[PDB]
């Protein structure tokens, strides 16, 4: 679900869609670790 708060997700990471968060803020916050891998479909 939201890898930060609540329900499953609204959208998936809008650079790959390999991770998902309930709202937008979660994705921007928590992707600090993910930003390093985004762009690669693995
Ligand atoms: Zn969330
Ligand atoms: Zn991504």
């Amino acid at each position: 679900s939201c890898v930060n708060c609540g329900r499953e997700a609204m959208s998936e990471c809008t650079g790959c869609h390999k991770v998902n968060y309930c709202s937008t803020f979660c994705q921007r916050k928590d992707w600090k670790d993910h930003q390093h891998i985004c762009g690669q479909s693995a």
